[PDB]
């Protein structure tokens, strides 16, 4: 695997031991060969699990999620996918890694897709090797891969709202269930219904995942209600997955706004990763996978692949060259390579809007490419009437940094800034000049 111009897809089935068995073998061999190596974890939770798999090996943990004192001598770096892409974008030296290892390499967040594009381009240029570790490579059509133990697969209607009757099988279960929902708001309603029926429920989403995931170890629970973030190597001691088979798709309409379309079917890869939370224990056959819909290739035209192009157009590779998306996922977007390349000062604004601003890539781009500076929040209030953001059926209002109460009406409307209470709270803080 460790030869220049090699990209290997380590596509062992879920729970086959890619992280705990294969990865330390790869790392020892890379250290022996003096390959400057990066290991990319999708989440801080996975970064911490990797430390345990790699214990004793000379690895530099570029994450506050791991407590180790380093030698200062490590040639193997470990960081999150997002951290890698973030450092590429910033005016900071990122080593030209000889070996690039991406764990949970199916992750479809923009920074992960961009990292795969940058890495696969360096490999194609002859410069580097790469290993993408996932059961579900891009364009996989198999929602029912092999498992450590046999799984009971049943197609069944799954509730997406509070229910009173007709789903006794949901609550009649005495074990632990991981339930994939298409959104935080949908999980909130299902969670409230289960809590009312006497169940102990933990909810996981991107913003809450590190903190809340620890509850699955520290407290007794009957259900975990999770969005798609638990597709990325989250492990549970569960004997059932309930899968809505639904997700939200961010969609750019007319180059001018982002909507959260759906819910609509998941990809085959997502469905296989959802299912792959169970069947992991060869001593516990008969884990259950209950699924409420079919799959479709909903990554086609999904904003994350266009956002990935906005990131890659703004990453230095060599002179004016621009990294391509990883070939198997390159047709998910219709973009002109280089169309999103920004001049130095607009690029700095773009980066700050994503890093400090915590804005979605697409929205950060609209603001930065308009020539607006990071602290100029006038655009949060001068949109068309149909861009008015609503909070509990009334227009959302903030006090501007000038001390004026104004209706939140952004010039560019991206649905992700108000997809749940937490998102809108964060965007209100932004519009007010509070970060
Ligand atoms: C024990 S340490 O030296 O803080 C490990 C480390 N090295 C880093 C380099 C860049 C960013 C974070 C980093 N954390």
């Amino acid at each position: 695997m460790l030869k220049k111009k090699q990209l290997t897809v380590l596509d062992l089935h879920p729970g086959a031991g890619k992280t705990r068995r294969v990865l330390p073998e790869i790392v020892r061999e890379a250290i022996k060969k003096r390959l400057r190596t990066v290991i990319l974890a999708p989440t801080r939770v996975v970064a911490a699990e990797m430390e345990e798999a790699l214990r004793g090996l000379p690895v530099r943990y570029m994450t506050t999620a791991v407590n180790v004192t380093h030698s200062g001598t490590e040639i193997v770096d470990l960081m999150c996918h997002a951290t890698f892409t973030s450092r590429l974008l910033q005016p900071i030296r990122v080593p030209n890694y000889n070996l690039n290892i991406m764990d949970e390499a199916h992750f479809t967040d923009p920074s992960s897709i961009a990292a795969r594009g940058y890495i696969s381009t360096r490999v194609e240029m002859g410069e580097a090797a790469a290993i993408f570790m996932t059961a579900t490579p891009p364009g996989t059509r198999d929602a029912f891969p092999d498992s450590n133990s046999p799984i009971m697969d049943t197609e069944v209607e799954v509730p997406e709202r509070a229910w009173s009757s007709g789903f006794d099988w949901v609550t009649d279960h005495s074990g632990k269930t991981v339930w994939f929902v298409p959104s935080v708001r949908n999980g909130n309603e299902i969670a409230a219904c289960l809590t009312k029926a006497g169940k102990r429920v933990i909810q996981l989403s991107r913003k809450t995942f590190e903190t809340e995931f620890q509850k699955t170890k520290n407290q007794e629970w009957d259900f975990v209600i999770t969005t798609d973030i638990s597709e990325m190597g989250a492990n549970f001691k569960a004997d059932r997955v309930i899968d809505s088979r639904r997700c939200l798709k961010p969609v750019i309409l007319d180059g001018e706004r982002v909507i959260l379309a759906g819910p609509m079917p998941v990809t085959h890869a997502s469905a296989a990763q959802r299912r792959g939370r169970i069947g992991r224990n060869p001593n516990k056959p008969g884990d259950e996978y209950m699924y409420g819909g079919g799959c479709a290739e909903t990554d086609e035209g999904h904003a994350h692949w266009l956002e990935a192009r906005m990131l890659l157009d703004n990453i230095y590779l060599q002179d004016g060259l621009i990294a391509s998306l990883y070939r198997p996922e390159a047709d998910k977007v219709a973009a002109i390579e280089g169309e999103f390349k920004l001049r130095t000062e607009q690029r700095k604004t773009f980066v700050e809007l994503m890093k400090r601003g915590d804005l979605p890539v697409w929205l950060a781009y609209q603001v930065a490419s308009a020539g607006i500076t990071y602290t100029d929040r006038r655009w949060c209030f001068d949109g068309t009437t149909n861009n008015t953001i609503m909070e509990d059926s009334v227009p959302a209002e903030v006090w501007t940094k000038y001390g004026e109460k104004r209706v939140l009406k952004p010039r560019w409307m991206d649905a992700r800034v108000c997809s749940d209470h937490a998102a809108l709270k964060s965007f209100k803080e932004f519009a007010a000049g509070k970060r």
